[PDB]
């Protein structure tokens, strides 16, 4: 039961170093994290690391930390969101709409988040209206090529100047609320995919929103199970089960055992933090 130190680093690229029990509950250091950034809605958010496995795995708040944590020496926590919810006006706290602007801001760099090219570009100009200020000829290309937002950006460098024009006046704090309110429209929004493969032996990906359970090819969502019409959620070995209200159980092959637990965990955890 003795004192570990772990690192954790935060959406602003930056790194804290925390001290809690072995034996303690992953919500103890959680809750020392919410408390060093001041974070008052920290029901959204959560800490992922990748196991020994090499797979990205959330860290549980009711489990112990020493059964979760191999060696602190060399892991990093991440604060990142774990649920993202459909209102965005209501987020009280502006903090807390400012670590889901820098989420997106991650999310957009990765490749996590893609869109439409006029969104793209409506999505980084508020990003750098955010960071920067008002528009500025000299200042803004510049600093466009400093920095880069989206993958393939230099092509969509002509877009983000024209829409960097219309948010002249905007404080970053206006600008995080922009963000959300154009990005939470997006297909791919708050969506982490899960592979799989039909009984069709079709590569799609799974992913769970607060509306229910989704389906993707590539990065275009196919079907949609709301929670009104999902009766069970089950998973055998690696094949996951969707029991609808009837018509069938549509399974689903993904990679590992562990795969189908993961999915699973964050399935039931979605809608019991919704329902």
């Amino acid at each position: 039961g003795r004192q570990i130190s772990i690192r954790v680093q935060m959406l602003d690229d930056t790194q804290e170093v925390f001290e809690v029990s072995q034996r303690a509950p992953g919500k103890a250091l959680f809750d020392l994290v919410c408390s060093h950034l001041n974070l008052v809605e920290g029901d959204y958010f959560g800490l992922e690391f990748q196991d020994q496995r090499k797979m990205i795995v959330w860290l549980d708040l009711l489990k112990p930390i020493l059964k979760q944590i191999r060696r602190p020496k060399n892991i990093i926590l991440r604060f990142v969101v774990k649920f993202f919810p459909p209102d965005h006006t209501q987020l009280l706290e502006e903090l807390t709409r400012y670590l889901f602007a820098l989420q997106i801001k991650h999310d957009l760099a990765c490749g996590r988040l893609t869109c439409n090219e006029s969104s793209a570009a409506l999505l980084v100009a508020h990003i750098v209206q955010s960071e920067i200020g008002d528009f500025d000829e000299v200042q803004c290309k510049q600093h466009l090529l400093n920095n880069k937002y989206i993958p393939e950006q230099d092509t969509l460098m002509d877009k983000i100047i024209g829409y960097h024009r219309k948010h002249v006046g905007q404080t970053p704090a206006e600008s995080d609320y922009q963000l959300l309110e154009i990005a939470r429209r997006l297909e791919m929004y708050g969506v982490r995919l899960h592979p799989a493969k039909d009984r069709e032996g079709t590569r799609l990906s799974l992913a769970v929103a607060h509306s229910g359970v989704l389906v993707f090819q590539g990065h275009t969502k196919i079907n949609a199970f709301n929670w009104s019409k999902v009766r069970k959620l089950s998973f055998k070995r690696k094949r996951f089960l969707i029991k609808l209200r009837c018509q069938d159980t549509l399974e689903f092959m993904m990679g590992s055992r562990d795969c189908c637990k993961v999915f699973w965990k964050i399935c039931v955890e979605y809608h019991a933090f919704f329902r």
